[PDB]
C-alpha cells in the first residue's frame, strides 16, 4: 500500500482511551528510544467515541503510555472514521524462542488448562478456547478474554526473565514459516476480533490482553518529525 503524508492533530493523553494492555518490554523500548532520540515520529491512530469526546486508541497504547510514564500532555494524531471499510483489523501472534515444557509449567501454575487437541488451532479461530499453542504439538488452552490475560501475564514475565524470546508476528503464515526455519519453537494462535468488538470493548472501560489487534489502513501515514518537548 502507498505512503501518504497525513495531516495530523495535536490531541490530549487523557482523552485517549486503550483497548489492550501492555508489553512491558515494548513499553520500555519506546520510552529509551523517544527520550534517547527526542523526536516522536509515529502518530497515535484515533477514532472518536460515539456520544463522548474521547478516542479509542486504534494503534498506539505503548506511544501512549510512554508518554504518559514520561509525564507528557499530548501527542500528534490521525483520526479516523472506525467504521470506514478501508480500516481493518487483525491480530498479532506471540510466538517465542524456548522450551515449551516450561512455558506450559507456567502456564498450569496460573490455573490454566493446557490439553493436548488437534483440533485447538481450528477452535482458537473461532474464538472457542483462549489460544491454541502450535509446534510439534498441538494445545488447546480454554478459556476466553480472561484466560488470555494469563497467558499473556506469564509471556510477560518469562520475556522479561529472558526464559524465552518473545515476538510477535503479524501474519500466522510467517509464525509458521519460522518454525519450519527453526527460528521460534512455538506460536499462539487466537481469533482477531472485529471492529464491532474493540468499539464494544472500549465503550465498556475494558481491554483486551496485549497485541489483540493489528490494524491495517489503505495507506500507510509517513512519518512525522516532532519534538518530545512540544509534548509537555
Ligand atoms: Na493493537
Amino acid at each position: 500500500i502507498p505512503v501518504k503524508k497525513v495531516e495530523y492533530v495535536f490531541i490530549e493523553l487523557d482523552k485517549m482511551k486503550p483497548h489492550e494492555q501492555l508489553v512491558q518490554r515494548e513499553l520500555e523500548d519506546f520510552i529509551e528510544s523517544v527520550t534517547g532520540s527526542g523526536i516522536f515520529w509515529k502518530p497515535m491512530l484515533l477514532a472518536k467515541i460515539p456520544g463522548t469526546d474521547e478516542y479509542l486508541i486504534v494503534d498506539g497504547h505503548h506511544r501512549w503510555a510512554g508518554l504518559q510514564k514520561l509525564g507528557a500532555k499530548r501527542a500528534p494524531s490521525v483520526i479516523l472514521d472506525y467504521f470506514d471499510e478501508g480500516v481493518k483489523v487483525y491480530t498479532w501472534y506471540p510466538a517465542f524462542k524456548g522450551d515449551v515444557n516450561k512455558v506450559i509449567e507456567r502456564l498450569k501454575a496460573e490455573g490454566l488448562e493446557v490439553i493436548e487437541d488437534e483440533k485447538a488451532e481450528e477452535k482458537a479461530e473461532k474464538g472457542e478456547i483462549a489460544f491454541a499453542l502450535i509446534g510439534e504439538k498441538s494445545f488447546a488452552i480454554p478459556g476466553g478474554l480472561e484466560e488470555q490475560k494469563k497467558v499473556s501475564k506469564v509471556l510477560d514475565e518469562m520475556d522479561q526473565a529472558k526464559e524465552i524470546e518473545l515476538v510477535y508476528y503479524g501474519l500466522k503464515e510467517d509464525a509458521k514459516a519460522d518454525m519450519e526455519k527453526g527460528e521460534i519453537d512455538y506460536v499462539f494462535i487466537r481469533k482477531a476480533p472485529t471492529k464491532e468488538e474493540v468499539m464494544e470493548l472500549v465503550k465498556r472501560g475494558e481491554v483486551f490482553s496485549p497485541k489483540t489487534t493489528r490494524h491495517v489502513l489503505p495507506f500507510i501515514p509517513d512519518k512525522i518529525d516532532v519534538k518530545l518537548e512540544d509534548l509537555f
